[PDB]
């Protein structure tokens, strides 16, 4: 065709979702605790649950040896601390860059620019899989518009990224995605591109998708209640009491439930991975001072803290983050130990 | 799945562009109104790339009367202005638009929507008129870009990763507006990221998912819509070519005069001209396009009356006619 | 995988249904045309099927002039005869050859079949909005799809009457279907296609998204027996009367379709005038069961070998326009002697 | 589309390719199989093809035991024969009937052809995982792209011997192809079917990801005529030197498998074994045309009816009778006997 494809070097071709989930069927046990982490996270949006909603893991999978041991060491958490928090893992495989940069473990796997993204998913999907299967819920951020379809039935909550907030095509799909969907505030600090959001998505929306037969398609969905807002900073953090109090008042504005997840890092950590612990001690103060509105939390952990560069080419270091810097485990027990801690306060 | 109500079958884009093929004389101008977008985008053309139109096409019939009065002041305004007719077929925010919803009645006749806007580029096409698009989302553009000769990324989805992928793979120029705050740093940040080659999931003219690898998008440049205040004047557009020098771009700004710049005040599109004339009068090279909201008749409606917009408020033809001949004298004082 | 050697995009069907889509001419022959087969397949009418046209068309613009002279026979001849031109794209080879012009649409190896098929539907397109039905056989089982819209009559070949999945397409067609028989003769195996087609079936094919899929089908009540030939010719009363005999012990309607040419010719176009004159004589004398012919024609006589010299078929030999001419009038006054 | 009543999505060949990929030993097995018939259809070996098993395949558990049991023998006799299972899944008949294990693996009429793509597959990958190669039939063109990487032999239906649909589908295939005789015991429309199969051929078809497409193939040389019987059995040595002076007169290697049930055995199970009689006394004699033989074989015996409501027989046909396994044992060691007698 005349004026078509200047831009396009190569067009390859990608196993249709069907194929996935064919070849990686989820198991009962899979499946039971992907449907019972999105109704306990269902019945805490609705005020019925006095827990705390914890997405906690690395910034970005990179290993799935490295990701499997720290779900055992992160389900044991959730067994123990099971009265005061519901913890799900981040299990993030599609990661946004401000500019340029390895896009994730479905882009890249080999992290050698050899996008080989069918083994991307084939590994995606297989890990999700297995982590479910031993009894540990998993979150996901939904960036691209394809890859949900080959991996949100595995997914108990999901995050649509500050960059794609007042995305119309994300707020879409948020709008027919089987999960609870946080909206982060906009890069900025602001608030009401996640309002917005939140009350786009549920409402029901009818726009142009693909199936899990790799097929474009009319695609009509019924709108998604369980969306709530995530608070990751501004030019400056927004997880204190003032910020709070503030959208708070929002969200009651806008007719919306006062409810806030608060990421501990990114902005709200000012990109310092330590900063988390600080952020997390004035969480906990607020938490266990009464504060009925701060319903999850999400913080960047992985095994050994800090990161490391793939562009060196040296060998990378086991269970350390390639992407933004992650607090390591023994800060995670403790983060969770003190989250626990201060939930507990708050109901007694 | 539990979110999912109903899933409808979509025509491939293969079977609108066998229906609907581009002619000759269509494919001529969609070739040369990119190569003359590129030329002035490389600087080795003192031309300004105009584009001007309805916020956005409710109807074909008035659209194709628009295109034929425009028609007219490109080829009269030729040497000093490349007329390419805006033809954007939603609003982002109501009616979802002339391709999600054709008739106006919640219908949501997408497949009859895309033969209606198809139909009507590649008849604006074939007349000699070129069109600009607005690039909202990763599956229409198959359908309609080989028809386009230059594209707006939706000011909600500068920051959108998957946007800039999608630009960057592109046959056309693309503009990128600048934050809602007026900062510049979103759209430097898509124009880099817009540049370089990326590997992603699409969906091909034959409605299948695909890995597709791109090889990035020179041709990319910033629009200002404005923030809280207007920034199209002088001071504004200094600030602008120095943030773009020190980002290692080329100093180069297209001014929307609608929107924020116009203060929400249609008429107010004029005024913008009046200064954004002086400025290229005056020597300005860096402002290589311009973006104007007209239609037939001025103002705008609520879903009636014949060539106004039910949209956002245009101006109408008798001040397009001014607007479009003030900007050729300037660009002409510029040439010296 | 080691035995294929390219794997090449194909347009989907909605793609040659959007570009050319049924006017409303060509919409109303074809309905017309297959009521009025159903008509006269239910005995509810006394005129002849007459399936008549090129072996294959290679050539659209030769086409089109055949099909305005036959159109014109066709309004003059309408009391007696229901006229429909052979408009065929798919030739079943013994062996290898030129598979016709869906295939091959340039004859010189180069299966061009997104040319081809643009080609067909749009001559069938024009064609039909002419007013003249046409008639192909269903030999490929991906095809279909881009063409039966505007066919108000198909053909299963001898070398397929037996093939399952032929069986199952006609049982999902749109239009009537004539079985030929068996190339040795066998008539058994006609009447076997003829009551699978009439059944619904479950099987895999592909739809007009071009994707496969599981498709179910009712069946197809207008179906019927083509008379061919074998080793000697079937056409004459004996063997009519035989095959309407077998008809009735299978519980199917006493009626035949007559091909004049291949076997029952001795594969000798001119013989084609010798079995009219038989066929006449059975209709003139009586013969009800008659209800369809088939005859290979084209603008000159005979075949050539695969530039080409205009109006001959590259296929079969084929009778002539002036032949073709007095062959139509000949059925036709055959079914006013009957009637 | 007035008489299309429904249309149900289909899993794509590679849905079932990514659920059920091919093993190491898997595929091992098939490529040496292949290698293993393309040489003695060549010539350069003088082992007897062997393809035994079911009728029609209903059960996989009994499958799988028949597949260990035939293992065996193939292991053993290996030096005289290449034992191949036979692993068809339907009986086609213009008849009503159970429409086999793909179309209906429930065998209640629920048409779930999904289930049976998956079950059929399942199946072929853990008999050739075994070590044991795996001989299809080719009913449609459909369903071959789920399952042909699996098979080392496949045969074309008797009933589309002369359709150039199928002969189309042979030139593409990766594996050897058996071209059965006409109803009438002749062998012209299956010469011309190996002649048609042996040439390049561009068609329409679908690929593995479920999408019609254009198809180029290289034609198929391991092409060979099956002899099944006619109005009377043509396994005998007149027929054989018949068949023998056709296939040279055409240009054709002068080679012939000889099914021995249905026709052959005027449709009596326990037949097949004085077909093995006459056709053991060909190879030792000398015979070296007959490069492969086709044997119906069970666990069980016999065959059974399939009943609503009802348990069936394990290891016994629901479709044509077969001979069982003692037979099928004493068939084996004749056969091996004779090829060793010829050498
Ligand atoms: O995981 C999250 O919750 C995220 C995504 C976030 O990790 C992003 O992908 C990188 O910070 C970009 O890194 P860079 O700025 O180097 O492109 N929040 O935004
Ligand atoms: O059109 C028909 O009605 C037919 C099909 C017929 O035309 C066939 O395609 C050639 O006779 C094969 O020619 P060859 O024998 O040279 O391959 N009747 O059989
Ligand atoms: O294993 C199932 C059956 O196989 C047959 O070959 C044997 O004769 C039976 O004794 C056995 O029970
Ligand atoms: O970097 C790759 C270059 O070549 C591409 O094909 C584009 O035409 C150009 O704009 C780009 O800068």
């Amino acid at each position: 065709y005349q004026n078509d494809d200047l831009r396009i070097k190569e067009i390859k071709e990608l196993l249709p979702p069907v194929a996935l989930l064919e070849k990686f069927p989820a198991t009962e046990n899979a499946a039971n605790t992907v449907a019972h982490a999105r109704k306990a996270i269902h019945k805490i949006l609705k005020g019925n649950d006095d827990r705390l909603l914890v997405v906690i893991g690395p910034c970005s999978i990179h290993d799935p040896v490295a990701a499997k041991e720290y779900a055992t060491r992160l389900l044991a958490l959730r067994e123990e601390l099971k009265d005061e928090l519901e913890i799900v893992m981040r299990v993030y495989f599609e990661k946004p860059r401000t500019t340029v940069g390895w896009k994730g473990l479905i882009n890249d796997p080999h992290m050698d620019n050899s996008f080989q993204i069918n083994d991307g998913l084939r590994i995606a999907r297989k890990l999700l899989l297995d982590i479910n299967d031993s009894g540990l819920p998993a979150a996901g951020e939904f960036l691209d518009m394809i890859t949900p379809q080959y991996l949100a039935d595995l997914m108990s909550w999901g995050a649509i990224g500050a960059r794609t907030t007042e995305s119309q095509v994300h707020r879409e799909l948020a709008s027919g995605l089987s999960c609870p969907v946080g909206f982060k505030n906009g890069t900025d600090g602001t608030i009401k591109v996640a309002i917005d959001a939140i009350n786009a998505a549920g409402a029901p929306h009818c726009f142009l998708s693909v199936t899990k037969w790799g097929h474009s398609a009319i695609v009509n969905t019924s709108g998604n209640g369980d969306c709530h807002i995530i608070l990751r900073g501004g030019k400056e953090p927004n997880y204190s009491a003032k910020h709070v109090a503030e959208v708070k008042e929002g969200l009651n504005k806008a007719g919306l439930p006062a409810q806030v997840m608060i990421d501990f890092s990114h902005a709200n950590s000012s990109k310092q991975f330590k900063k988390q612990m600080d952020v997390c001690a004035d969480v906990c103060q607020q938490i266990a001072g009464g504060e009925k509105a701060i319903i999850g939390v999400m913080v960047e952990s992985h095994l050994v803290e800090g990161n490391q560069s793939l562009e060196s080419g040296e060998p990378l270091a086991y269970g350390k983050s390639i992407t933004d810097a992650c607090i390591g485990w023994e800060d995670t027990d403790a983060l969770l130990r003190q989250l626990a801690n201060a939930v507990k306060a708050r109901r007694g």
